[PDB]
């Protein structure tokens, strides 16, 4: 039996829905430790400890850009922290440091009896996500901390596209018509550099740079894939192997690639 399996058996419908099975609550971090600000989303009734995911915005951007992931992932059995960086103009390495500081604080709060997330987190199972330079920061976090169980950046940008060292399972969401971090020069080269991990490349048809952000028109597919990836790799949950590894066969997807997945 898998000690990390949570919730009922998944379906395409249950993964495409607005919400998963668990009730979600949230709170603002009162004293952010090593980053600007944070919101923690958590399930109240997951039926066991769950992994934690830290999500970082892009250059100039704030939590509003990636907020939708908080309730979406938390409702399937994860503690999710969305952050604002110390400066909106922080670069990817700094974003990575702040992302890891946010994971550290979630672990701190797991051991703080006054916190709503006291005893709710398995601090040995963590994941990283983010938009643009925050996506680059997620890849840097994965390269520097290989015990991370999953990485799912969106429209990533980084100073170097070479992430050949990354052993962490990586799902790259890409936006076809991205003019800030073009697919051909950012997301795709990053994907191609990784030969030591489970990896996936999912490009959204007609998507601008913000195609996986809050308010996007593809929350059914993007949310299904993000949750499935985190479930498969953070929870070792093989009930999600097909959802995580499959080509969605969706008219919303203009390019799909996967390796070492199923």
């Amino acid at each position: 039996s898998n000690p990390y399996a949570r919730g009922p058996n998944p379906t395409a419908a249950s993964l495409e829905a607005s919400a998963g099975p668990f009730t979600v609550r949230s709170f603002t971090v009162s004293r952010p430790s090593g980053y600007g600000a944070g919101t923690v989303y958590y399930p109240t009734n997951a039926g066991g400890t769950v992994g934690a995911i830290a999500i970082v915005p892009g250059y100039t951007a704030r939590q509003s850009s990636i907020k939708w992931w908080g309730p979406r992932l938390a409702s399937h059995g994860f503690v999710v922290i969305t952050i604002d960086t110390n400066s909106t103009l922080d670069q990817p390495s700094s974003r990575s440091s702040q992302q890891m500081a946010a994971l550290r604080q979630v672990a701190s709060l797991n051991g703080t009896s006054s916190s709503p997330i006291y005893g709710k987190v398995d601090t040995a199972r963590m994941g990283v996500m983010g938009w643009s330079m925050g996506g680059g920061g997620s890849l840097i976090s994965a390269a520097n901390n290989p015990s991370l169980k999953a990485c799912a950046p969106q429209a990533p940008w980084a100073s170097s596209t070479n992430f050949s060292s990354v052993t962490v399972p990586c799902l790259i969401f890409a936006c076809e018509n991205d003019s800030i971090a073009p697919v051909n020069s950012s997301a795709l080269p990053i994907y191609d550099s990784m030969s030591r991990n489970a990896k996936q490349f999912l490009e959204i048809c007609g998507g601008s740079h913000s195609c996986a952000n809050s308010g996007n028109s593809n929350q059914a597919l993007i949310g299904k894939k993000g949750v499935a990836w985190m479930k498969r790799f953070m929870d070792n949950d093989t009930r999600y192997s097909t959802f995580a590894c499959e080509n969605p066969n969706s008219t919303r997807v203009c390019d799909f690639r996967t390796a070492n997945c199923s």
